[PDB]
């Protein structure tokens, strides 16, 4: 698994809600997302590429107490992305992928994404909020 703690001064419940939108979360985290379809609010299909490898991913979001769980399948392996509220100013993102080869190759792309999200989270969410009116 690849993970990242994020600290935020934004309203944590708003942040968690935004992370439950796959149109936000998947392009932000997955390697090189170039297409995303978010029809029904809890389902997505996306396409991306990293190195020579194009992939098609689709999946479903489940909301829980203080948790968002995104279950996905792709031509390069299946997995779960978790977003967990830890306290009022902190969350954890954990990506667990079932294909070791794909995880090895995708890892620096996912970690770079998670680092960028951690470093810019409040500016990213402030803009999301303006657009979503939440």
């Amino acid at each position: 698994k690849v993970e990242k703690e994020i600290k935020t001064n934004q309203d944590i419940d708003v942040v968690m809600t935004i992370f439950s939108d796959p149109a936000f979360t998947i392009p932000q985290i997955f390697p090189g997302i170039a297409s995303i379809k978010c029809i029904e609010p809890e389902i997505f299909e996306a396409e991306g590429k990293f190195l020579a490898f194009s992939y098609k991913v689709k999946g479903r979001v489940y909301k829980g107490v203080d948790e968002v769980r995104i279950i996905y399948d792709s031509d390069r392996g299946n997995g779960i992305l978790y977003i967990r509220k830890k306290d009022n100013n902190t969350l954890q993102i954990i990506l667990e992928h079932d294909n070791k080869l794909t995880a090895f190759l995708g890892k620096p792309y996912v970690s770079s994404n998670l680092d960028r999200l951690a470093e810019n989270i409040d500016e990213i969410i402030r803009l999301e909020r303006i657009k979503r009116k939440i």
